[PDB]
């Protein structure tokens, strides 16, 4: 159903290197959203070149996939009524410079280039983005206590 | 004066079975809100029907009594310049889907009919409620000591 | 059982025009304690007198007994496993000198004639305050969504 | 170049008066702005009749001369990328009755008179401001740690 | 050397259930340690008995492995000077009874069999968990771009 | 009379650095503390040498000034009973090893050389401090509007 929905969130070396990683969580759990997934890694950089595979003829492409490779990344799944749409309202905007206040990339970022943090744009992404990140078995099958508390 | 206008502010069942009772009070008093009246009861069903008299006949609203009654709710009075608009500012918009990020609904829950708290939509509708909800000498008079850092 | 003890906890005028009150009550629910009762109200100096029958000697009682009444105070009472002298921990020392931090007292407030709270000493005195304070009714009957994962 | 811009940020008596002045510099610096500059005074009618040169003809001019140096308050120089128009918006609407919630004055105030908080309006307005309120040697250059994870 | 302690934490199935990942994550990056590893599993009957192994004749020990199966658990790694003593004390005592205000489950909890997290109790304990719980490839080597400003 | 104590408090180039001076000023604002003074500046060799010329002799000195120049101070003089003590209480032990949770070193930090504050420890001590370190004229008078609910 459509309370089933999922997206991949994943921040980005400067999100972990600023100390921003609960801060981030926080406001996930807060809203209601339930984690499925999460690692920690050093992505490679052939790793990042399919992650961007669409963007490999952009002129940012070689810096972006050594910015993505400069440190850890924090990979997650959550799940949720609209958790795309709804995760994507939650960053802001791409750009920092037009992210409003309230939002992760608003309260917390200033420049596209070092922008925190990554969210699905679609559910067709998510679950390419889902498949690329994670093994099936590293999604976990739980109920939140307040699931009833959360949905009709 | 504009400054005494008083709006009705009830967290829902859900926002107190979530641990947010602390949270959005906060909410108010950082503002510069002044708390007039609280009490925290189980409303009954005979109370909510009058509350919602103006939705008996939507589809939505034996479901809507029923789980308004499935827990106990917090009952507020709350004044200040033009506190009931502004206070509907914070609360968000009523459908959580268009809430904003650093609205309480934004921030705290999804679902319509799972959307923490109410607030009065109106002058008149705010005295009808805190008619509704509570007795005249519930609402206590005192006056904050930064009252004149609030108001000129 | 040991899990359905009970405390009476009032936030003092200090309290509440200080802008406290989201505050305080956030530190209960987030320790997983259940907030059973909660009113808003300018106490009588006979109420006070009552609450404070031990201390009608004390040098102190007259100067006590006014502070207490200039202003609103929140009336609670809260459940859980040890709650009395836990709740007593959270506060802190009734003396905010020797309150450490991250307690109530040790993070908000200085002098003990202004102290922000009060907490039940024993349970005893809790159901003792709990009978003055409150309506037998007033005290609401509900399970916490989240309670199996608060108790084993 | 476009990373160096600086903007004034000034913190109105009722926002020290209402202990805000933490809650505020927390925001800029999560956000990623360099403080350059900071001091605490009470300024005096004549500095203040400079700052508001433009406005003396205005009819609550007497009357914000006035309430500006009816207390201290905080002077601050913030640098970054687009730091005058992104600390406006930080900031919020002017009149905190437009202001959004997530920004300073939607958070934290009610009314235009009592608005906490001022921000330079461009660049040209903001290097007058920092000239009249900053000796030079008050403003202090260094680099800080994580401006390789803020800007590319 | 010294600052290339390591300990295990793990917040426990009710920590997870009850919203509390993001929060006690700040906790550790805020302190100054560095996030080396994370995953987020369901962890398996035979696995808990392996971790609790000197439990096994303890009467609590099957409620304890079924309980910590019950959901998923977030498994940490960190980094730092004294990490395994501070990490306990920043913890607070294992008997939620005893841990003080400020410490995680003093803040956080109420019940021994519901105490939300785990930190190793030494070195060499810490050592066979982060054997046991990672991959040694799980385990990344990066630099904070603070850690010049947390250690001399 | 025993409310108008001050003590001298800086946040070192470490807390400025790693971002902790909103925090850090909110925690003496919650209290009830008064902000009397506050400017932002990189310390002179010569000052500092003047300000630790008790350490002169020990072997970590010439570490001690470098690192106390090597970026930007907040000094700040804050009022109120027992400051001094209350104070240093709060900051926790000077060696952050033996700082509890809830203090601003035990939160914030690791080890003794970047130890992120410093506050007077007598109050012969924080009158010679403020001597250094501010001119008379810097040190504001005004009266908190809450101080008769912070003091009897
Ligand atoms: C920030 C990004 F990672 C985006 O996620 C992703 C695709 O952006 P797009 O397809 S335009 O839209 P989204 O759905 O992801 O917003 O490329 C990055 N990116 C975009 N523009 C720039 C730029 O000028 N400089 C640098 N350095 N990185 C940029
Ligand atoms: C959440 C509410 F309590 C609203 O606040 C209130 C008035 O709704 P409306 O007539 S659109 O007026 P405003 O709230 O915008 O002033 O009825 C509830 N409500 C509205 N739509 C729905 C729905 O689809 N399902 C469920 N379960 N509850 C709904
Ligand atoms: C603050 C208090 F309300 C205490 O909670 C309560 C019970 O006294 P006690 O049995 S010593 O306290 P606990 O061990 O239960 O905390 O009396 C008040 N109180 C105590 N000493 C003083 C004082 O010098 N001046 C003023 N103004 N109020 C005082
Ligand atoms: C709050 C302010 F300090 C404004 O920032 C500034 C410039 O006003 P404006 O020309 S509308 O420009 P922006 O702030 O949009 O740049 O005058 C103050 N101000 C504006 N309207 C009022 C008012 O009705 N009463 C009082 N007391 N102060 C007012
Ligand atoms: C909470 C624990 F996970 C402890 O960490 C761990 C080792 O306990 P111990 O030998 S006292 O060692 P430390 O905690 O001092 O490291 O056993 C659990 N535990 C202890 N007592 C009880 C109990 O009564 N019921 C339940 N359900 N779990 C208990
Ligand atoms: C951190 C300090 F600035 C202390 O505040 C101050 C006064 O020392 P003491 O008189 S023993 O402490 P308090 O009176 O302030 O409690 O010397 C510094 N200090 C002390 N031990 C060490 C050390 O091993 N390495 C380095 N790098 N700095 C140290």
């Amino acid at each position: 159903g459509a309370n089933l929905e999922r997206t991949f969130i994943a921040i980005k070396p400067d999100g972990v290197q600023r100390g921003l990683v609960g801060e981030i969580i926080k406001r996930f759990e807060q809203k209601g959203f339930r984690l499925v997934a999460m690692k920690f890694l050093r992505a490679s950089e052939e790793h990042l070149k399919q992650h961007y595979i669409d963007l490999k003829d952009r002129p940012f492409f070689p810096g972006l996939v050594k910015y993505m490779n400069s440190g850890p990344v924090v990979a997650m799944v959550w799940e949720g009524l609209n958790v795309v749409k709804t995760g994507r309202v939650m960053l802001g905007e791409t750009n920092p410079a037009d992210s409003k206040p309230g939002t992760i990339r608003g309260d917390f970022c200033i420049q596209v280039g070092r922008n925190i943090i990554h969210g699905s744009d679609s559910v067709k992404s998510a679950e390419k983005e889902i498949s690329l990140w994670f093994k099936p078995e590293e999604l976990v099958d739980y109920k939140s206590c307040a699931h009833d508390w959360v949905y009709e």
